[PDB]
DNA sequence: CGCCGCGTCAGACTCGTAGGATTATAGCATACGTGAGGTGGGATGTCAAGGCCTTTTTTGCCTAAAATGTGATCTAGATCACATTTTA
């Protein structure tokens, strides 16, 4: 799509789950989802919170978490 | 009074078309100011690490306390080929 190739401060993301993402080589949203959300959890500083609202930021934009990729990265 | 001469003053309306100028003019010396150039220097603006507080993320922890496991003893369901037997 059209929305998988943005980088996330489109989303006008908040400072802890931006270290948070880039902390974890997270590099495309196409990256974003294809990662799980366990794999989120474990990981640092990423709790309670930062789940909810990155939910609701991309409940706002047409998309949501976990989904699968094929013929991914076309770079 | 009544010419006559001289002078003043208007001459329809909307569109289009082209580019366009020219002569000759003394000369050098004095001395002064202003334009374009340098130039250190306050001062502002930037970028990378640290101390105040609250919130957030881990994360102790606290005791109610319901749940998760132990396994031998049963139980009330469940079958199948033969013998009719009922109903549309």
């Amino acid at each position: 799509d059209p929305i998988l190739l943005r980088p996330v401060d489109d989303l006008e993301l908040t400072v802890r789950s931006a270290n948070c993402l880039k902390a974890e080589a997270i590099h495309y949203i196409g990256d974003l989802v294809q990662r799980t959300e366990v794999e989120l959890l474990k990981t640092p500083n990423l709790g309670k919170k930062s789940l909810t609202e990155i939910k609701d930021v991309l409940a706002s934009r047409g998309l949501s978490l976990g989904m699968r990729l094929e013929n991914w990265p076309p770079a």
